[PDB]
This record gives structure tokens, C-alpha cells and sequence, in this order.
């Protein structure tokens, strides 16, 4: 449970540059899956239920110019700086964590998530 | 000191309108808060071939900013260190006042709308 800052630039042009903030590594990790997935209930708003392989995630965040977070520590009173490959791999392990290949299936109607492999 | 510096804005409370740019050093990421307000007066002054601001009204545009903060690597514990909106505007304003010298009481900066470098000016009182 840290601060943790997320620096999005979605597309080459650097006014998309943008950023949010969130208490925790975790709610970070999950906004990130949040805008693929908010991404994903726009595309096909009459489906009532989105599946998506974890790899269609990577594969959004690979698209994506440029992702990194920040991270607080308490000892130093600084953020530390990991990368986008970093980021995937926490989604990979909350993702994985979330469940008990993974498919992850977006249920709107409560918004709320699902898993099978 | 001149590592690299993330500069986190937030013009309005909307949030969607959060940015961020870095550069090179803290120096130069400065300069971006003082261009940035710059190209504001600029913009609102698009007949002016040149425009001068007190060094107190880059500030009041400053607080006027729903968020300013920025980071500055450090390579001791390869991390980045944040800043406050305080800490920036002195650090600007001690920037300004070390350009100035090289070339109450308050600095007038002087630019022109078809350059990005600056012309100073120092004023015996601050204004009301």
C-alpha cells in the first residue's frame, strides 16, 4: 500500500501524455486493465459479458508509446521508477492472483471480473 | 541538480486535463514551467511582439494550477524525488534571479513571441 503514479502517453503525439494516481500498487495495476478494459465495454457496448486473452491485454499496453509507474517508498521518501514490461508482469500476477493461459471475461453488468483457463 | 525530471501538471481540477513532460535536468524542466506560462501570455497576447511579466504574476498563475508537482532522479537510490508546488517557484525563482544577474523588490522577464530566451528586468518595489 503505496502512492503510486502512472505516466500514460497513448499515442506517438505527446499531448496524449497524461497521468493518475492511486493508493496502492494494486488499484494502479488494476487501471491499467481498467482502461483496456473500459476500452473493450466501448468497442462492443451491447455485449453483456467481453472475454479477452491476457495476451490482448499485453498486446493493448505494447501499443501503448509509452507506460511506467511510480512507486512510493516509506524508507527513502521517493517514487522508484519501473517500466512498461514491469507493469505487465504485476497485471500478469494480479490477474493470475485474481482467478483462484488465463481468459479474463468482462461482465457489465456488475462490474466485475471473471476467469477460466 | 541536472538528472532527469519529470514535471506532473494539472491546469484545472477536470482531471482529464493532468499532463507531463521531462527534460534533462531541474533546470530545464523550470524553464518548462516558465514557457509554459509564457506561450499562455503568448496566446492570449498573439499582437504583442514581445510581452513582460513580474516574476510574482509566474507565480499567481502557479497557485492558480489545480496541481504542480515534479521528480528529480537520484542516482544514490535510483529513484525520483517529488517536489511541491512551493519548492518549484523557488527554484524558479532562483533561476530567474542567477539568469538575470549573468546578464521587497521584485524581476520583470521580457520575451519575444518569436523567441524562447529571455530578457530580464529588476523592479524596486513588489506590486500590490
Amino acid at each position: 500500500m503505496s502512492h503510486t503514479i502512472l505516466l500514460v502517453q497513448p499515442t506517438k503525439r505527446p499531448e496524449g501524455r497524461t497521468y493518475a494516481d492511486y493508493e496502492s500498487v494494486n488499484e494502479c495495476m488494476e487501471g491499467v486493465c481498467k482502461m483496456y478494459e473500459e476500452h473493450l465495454k466501448r468497442m462492443n457496448p451491447n455485449s453483456p459479458s467481453i472475454t479477452y486473452d491476457i495476451s490482448q491485454l499485453f498486446d493493448f499496453i505494447d501499443d501503448l508509446a509509452d507506460l511506467s509507474c511510480l512507486v512510493y517508498r516509506a524508507d527513502t521518501q521517493t517514487y522508484q521508477p519501473y517500466n512498461k514490461d514491469w507493469i505487465k508482469e504485476k497485471i500478469y500476477v494480479l490477474l493470475r492472483r485474481q482467478a483462484q493461459s488465463l481468459k479474463v471475461t468482462i461482465l457489465q453488468s456488475s462490474d466485475s471480473r471473471a476467469f477460466s483457463t
